């Protein structure tokens, strides 16, 4: 109850500063023999009665879990973690800005990984919820039409047919001399 | 009594530690680029934020362990995020090797060039074709 | 109703900062014992009566 004690939260997720006006209030709140105080390294640390206190850490543990920025990891089984980045990256402003008072650098971004094939996200529980469902729109195989097919020539030459069609694309062909067909992309 | 009590406070109150513990899987590197785009985990140019003195993340491919520089929140959410990224593959890896039955690697490494033209090479023993 | 408890919801889509009129008038819209605040982060972060709230 009256009991004068000191006791330390950091705000990891935010600078700490935003709450002076509001804990050293909670000291102009009620009778004093309080202190509140900020590290650049951005713990809170609290002197003061038992109840100020209860208010006080309720107040930074608060603002410590207001701005959660943690990372979620899902193997992609299908589509290419790279295409997975070009296609998000243009999801500007999904952290990816310049903004002042906005400080969209501190909100979430996207990522991937090419040997796992793992999306990454770096951010709030909204992203955990909304890019496992970006994880879940891309993460579609090819429905057997491909990017590349092969034709089998019946009367034609694979490997006289690829100089005619290089003039077409002059797009990516080789003709197998052996299969007598022609691998365009 | 008080006043050291502010003093130490504030010393405990911006706490900055490191941990490493061991990456036994996917690379430290890999993991370096991902959390890099975790821009504002201590990576910014920040004014009155001050976040340049805020957690920030690391690797060695040496070993292959995280590094963190920062708060305990940091080492509570890192230690985290490095067991989300420290699974290993199942099964289907980044590099296949396909045995051909009635055609050739040697031959078939230059018919799949153009279709690269992606990374391929043939074993002229097992004529086996290795792509990543 | 009378309840007095902290809860926090972020804006994602923009950043939080353009309701600090708006909700700190909420605490000045009615009796007080109320806090919100800003993450840059972009959380936002309340105290108050569960009817205010």
């Amino acid at each position: 109850g009256d009991e004068m004690v000191t006791r330390v939260v950091p705000v990891r997720n935010v600078s700490v500063r935003e709450l002076a006006p509001l804990l050293r209030q909670l000291n102009d709140n009620a009778g004093g023999g309080n202190v509140v105080h900020y590290d650049p390294s951005n713990v809170l640390l609290i002197t003061g009665r038992a109840a100020v206190v209860n208010r006080l850490v309720e107040v930074v543990r608060r603002v410590d879990k207001a701005g959660d920025q943690e990372v979620d990891i899902i193997k992609l089984k299908y589509a290419s973690a790279g295409e997975m980045v070009r296609l998000v990256t243009n999801l500007n402003k999904d952290g990816n800005s310049q903004g002042g008072n906005t400080s969209l650098l501190l909100a979430p971004k996207v990522v991937a990984d090419e040997r796992t094939n793992s999306v990454v996200v770096s951010g709030e529980p909204k992203a955990r919820a909304r890019i496992i469902q970006m994880v879940r729109q891309l993460d579609r195989e090819l429905q057997s039409q491909g990017n590349t097919r092969v034709f089998y020539l019946k009367y034609g030459k694979a490997k006289d047919m690829v100089e005619v069609l290089k003039g077409v694309s002059s797009l990516a062909i080789s003709a197998d001399e052996t299969t007598n067909a022609l691998v365009i992309t």
